[PDB]
């Protein structure tokens, strides 16, 4: 609705707030490329794949746009304002735009590129509004907007999986036709969007814990309920005998309480000094992992659970934190020290510790001659009484996840974090329309194998409104925040360097305040 | 609004019986000290306390009114009015009231203590509405309400724990000063009031299960079902077959159910009858227990569990009851018979037994070379298709707890009985105002540390509002109910003495009545 | 709105004179490139630099119009108009429009370069009207529209600085992406317009005074007051003795008087004739300078101070006055005769001369034995009494400094010349959208550095609306205007050579008419 020379949208990058509520927009540039010459392809494992690693599915010459991850959406300085005076927050409604589209036809002789505008092609683009096609979207896949807005990033292609055995397929695999849907088309001068609203969500926990669970009592007054203090003579000589005592401030331990601590499934902990772990390979064999139909996939990171205990810093649990990495790190086989590893610390006063059991039960029954004995329990469900914490969202890191369409769940909350969406965010997919190369002058029913090479490029903006949930705190003292560092230096954190590369230095997580139990 | 020669307030002891609904009400006369001279301090654990003991905290001047115990709200016969007659109960609403408030001062000269009425000194209340303060009801502490109307109890003073590093503090501990809220000042003719409605909460069960969870069949039909009954050949040289079989009257065992029982962490069994137990002091290393930031907690009473099998009475499950005890029993190191121990017999027909497994599972795939063999189950966490009980309310014993505020929970239902509210009855929190001693003729910017000794006594009401669930029962046979013994004693049940001393002879439960599944 | 074949705007030149106001309009034609390839780079001082020289920044793809410099808005015969008939003027308020743009894409093949229309490119402009960016407008750089309306300008880069430690950066350091804020976006055939109005500030003073501030008396009449005439006898054997007298015709520099000059910081003082200076090297070492921490700033040209006494034109104090140049004039090391120094002269009668010192203060307390002996003041802040006059506007030269934002300031005239606003007239940014080249085939995570190399022109408008404050004076004399030279001469003053260079000759500044204390 504008033509050749009109600008279909401007540039809204701002964040509002409004005080219950922050509304975030960004606005990047774009480039799409033609995938896999605009054909769909199947894809699946090689040979030699171990059973594990197997896979079947189909690459779409189609696109996508995903958004998300948080800092997309905040810049370092919002993400501050909202985990430093915030005890929750989530996300209300979007608004999505495409806009500024240009269509680039490019053209190769000898070694000189060239690259014209193509004024009449179109660009396809629609949005899955009823989740029909499979959602790759909480996958914690790349090709996310860029953290910074002056970057422009190439949008991925899109593809999907299905049943497999081994790396064949069986009956039951779908194949899904993204040109089976309709779509708008637009060339120059036309535009995109729409709106989409999230169901109703828990607020995201931004606080931590002012109290352990197990420290919920009064440290002044002793408990009316007594508890086995004996089961032997206290002198003399040694005879059985059943003793009982209140207990109170000097024994916390052995009072009698309401509730439990979160479930566990037990990680493998790893020492961040060299040398103090084990000389192996063992991060699959070693691993904690589940199976299913024949394949075993690694846990991670898994049920949130403490990344360490008190003073016990330099561990971290095997494969149960987020990982980021520094800008600039490789992709295979980077050290410890390009790596961000993420920390669970504040869960402690709930969730138990990813590296360490649950508790103990008795495996038997003792009798005059038997001695008690007692197991270690590694792994625990849910049991009736049990209170835990979220696993923490971050700077960077998935937003939300689809929850899987099934009969029944527990505690929908995706594991890597973020919120769990029934209806989620809808994929928005686009492509470039194929455009024909010149046919031979005589009919031939052959499909076409020749088309002219062009890639489109243009504008996106996102817009989230996200409801935000007050600091209520009555306590005296002054709480932890999140802040930089006054001392100088060569580079400011969360800043272009000198070549003009932006970089994210640390994992700033959501939870600073604190609450009681 | 009196002054002082009228009284606030009224003695209200009485209960009603609407038959929808009972309302309770109780008042009692305190005596509220000074607590630590008017000053906050912080409190923590010693050296030489065990890793799991440690604690950090703060003692405050201020004091607290805990009627969370059943026995304040209901006399014997009115909760055996309750007990017998009725499938459930669960509270309304409550209200609360301060009045006759009396602020006396006391001087000590030589041996003599000389008590005289302070009338402009002044006594001040806040109940915490927003729960920004740590709540330490639900932990089953002492200076609750007496069970007797005529005792004069001493008001419990107010402490509360925080996040520690061994005895020390870490930097997320809160601080909370109760003086930093709005509180009501009254003098003598002044008085105190406020209200509070619960929200929705599920009936207690005042009911026994009249079936099994794995009788629920019919036991003259057949099943149409079938089941492996053989898998050798029944007769003739020994070869491996396969042979079906339908289930019926014969073996109900080995029927298919849609139920399994709930779930279990396992408890280590003792016997009431000296030298059966072994040899060894374990309450402690014998325990099951759970581990929360490198401190082992002990499990008490933990998920609710039959405390024995059938005709297995005289064994209870170690730290897996509530355990009361006598009038007049001493605190530390008290014997068997001085304790009363309860018992949790009636959830047999769903919940497991405490000290015993919950089952068995295969751990091997077996073959014509491999046996089948199998492991023990002594730990379960929440499986579909499980139904349990919530463990009993007893006359002494907690009514509520606060359910942690956090991202989860599963069944938030306090493990050592009563109800689990989000939003329970406030704390209501009351000191004696400091009224200074002669200050010095020059001025001096020290604080001050000379005070008029003096205490505050005065009346308290309580009053519950419960809302009953009515019997329906179509059983012909009677039901057993909670009885008096006719035989003469020397001392009435639920008495005085010849001293004046109120004892409680036995923990009433209050699961009499029955119910199918 | 007009598409690629009609244009957005018409060229708007002209001067309006409606003699309470003058509306100066000037349109320009620009072209803006791609700054550091669309990247953000943080700049800083080299190893080397001294300790005064340092600095930390960001360069910014953005380019940004300035047109503060006053020969911007008027020609040199509408300056004559507003200089020799106003005794003030200031601004009232602007309109900025931007039209006829057109992108240009560029290729390189051998040594031949193309250049096309790019009709879908876009370009970015945005307005910062709320002062949220560092603001460079009011020092004085280059980069600011021609004085000639057929001159072609180049956009310059915008770039800012922040706190620096050394060449380094401290924790406070501030990083702004202004593609974090609202921007237009305009293909060809759109256009760009914002409107400002100025606050209300002092007319500039067009007028120099007709009395000296020491000369305000009447030369008739001898005043009442007295003075001391004489400490010492006047003839015979000599003695101390007081004698007074009035003060009158004869000696005026012992009346009393009302007023002081303003306050001076005194400069070296430079001889235009070459020799008459020392032989040594001492812009640096002999400069009068500022000291903010640790690093030394050169006051230039500082607090408004005459330039010369009387009859000492050939002398300038080095530093204190504004230097223009020649059109041809080398940047570096530039002889005398090549640049134009200004002069202060007109405001002799009240400010002191730069060269010289305030004035003289008694540094002792004399007695018979103890002669007088008394200070040179060479640096005088603001006393009770003091009046002064800001420094002259020129044609050339700054229109408007931004007073920064801070609890105090002393009488907010910046220091170049013009007016200090707290809301200047905003920013106007503007920068070329990137379009990408094409991306591969196969998707990469990695950030574009692959572009289409393109710039933009365009038309930009400016319209400022001047009021003026007319001439009152009742002197019968004529005064002195600025005039044009009548004898002949190669080339017109201020106007084209022959090969179509436009220069000016000469500093015109705005004081002529006079006006009394």
């Amino acid at each position: 609705a504008d033509g050749v020379g009109n600008s279909s949208g401007n540039w809204h990058c701002d964040s509002q707030w409004l005080g219950d509520r922050v509304i975030t927009t960004s606005t990047r540039t774009w480039a799409l490329p033609t995938y896999n010459n605009h054909l769909y392809k199947q894809i699946s494992s090689q040979s030699g794949a171990t059973n594990d690693n197997h896979y079947f599915g189909y690459s779409t010459p189609w696109g996508y746009f995903d958004f998300n991850r948080f800092h997309c959406h905040f810049s370092p300085r919002d993400w501050q304002r909202l985990i430093n005076n915030n005890w929750g927050f989530r996300p209300k409604r979007l608004n999505f735009k495409l806009f500024n589209i240009q269509v680039k036809e490019v053209t190769q002789n000898d070694g000189t590129t060239t690259i014209a505008n193509n004024l009449t092609s179109t660009v396809q683009v629609f949005t899955d509004s009823e989740y029909q096609l499979p959602y790759v979207l909480g996958s914690a896949h790349q090709g996310c907007l860029p953290p910074f807005p002056a970057d422009v990033f190439m949008v991925p292609q899109y593809g999907y999986l299905t049943l497999n055995n081994g790396s064949q397929a069986v009956g039951r695999s779908s194949f899904y036709c993204l040109e089976y849907f309709p779509s708008q088309m637009l060339r120059t001068g036309n535009n995109f969007q729409f709106s989409y609203t999230f169901e109703d969500v828990p607020f995201h926990s931004s606080y931590a814990h002012s109290q352990s669970l197990d420290r919920l009592m009064n440290p002044l007054i002793d408990q009316y309920l007594y508890y086995l203090n004996r089961t032997q003579t206290a002198s003399g000589t040694q005879q059985s005998r059943l003793l009982f005592s209140q207990a109170g401030p000097t024994s916390m331990s052995l009072q009698a309480k309401n509730w439990l601590p979160g479930p566990c499934y037990r990680q493998q902990r790893l020492s961040k000094q060299a040398n103090d772990n084990n000389n192996s390979n063992f991060p699959w064999t070693g691993a904690t992992k589940y199976h299913l139909n024949g394949r075993d996939s690694l846990v991670n990171p898994g049920p949130a659970m403490a990344s360490h205990k008190d003073d016990k810093e330099k561990f971290f649990p095997m494969h149960g934190t987020l990982i980021f990495g520094k800008e600039g790190t490789n992709a295979n086989n980077a050290d410890l020290e390009n790596v961000m590893i993420t920390d669970e610390e504040e869960i402690r006063t709930t969730n138990p510790v990813a590296t360490e059991q649950y508790g103990t039960v008795s495996n038997n029954l003792q009798n005059s001659n038997a001695g008690p004995t007692t197991g270690t329990v590694n792994h625990q469900g849910a049991l009736p009484g049990m209170v835990w914490q979220d696993r923490d969202v971050y700077l960077q890191g998935p937003i939300w996840a689809k929850i899987p369409h099934t009969d029944g769940h527990f505690h929908p909350s995706p594991l890597m974090g973020g919120f769990g969406l029934k209806h989620p965010p809808p994929q928005i997919m686009i492509k470039n329309t194929p455009v024909p190369a010149n046919p031979p002058t005589n009919f031939s029913a052959a499909k076409f194998a020749s088309f002219i090479t062009q890639y489109s490029t243009g504008q996106v903006s996102v817009e989230i409104e996200w409801e935000l949930q007050k600091e209520n705190s009555k306590r005296w003292n002054p709480e932890i925040q999140y802040t930089s560092n006054y001392n100088k230096s060569v580079n400011v954190d969360f800043t272009v360097d000198t070549n003009g590369v932006y970089s994210e230095p640390r994992p700033i997580g959501t939870r600073y305040l604190t609450r009681n139990l």
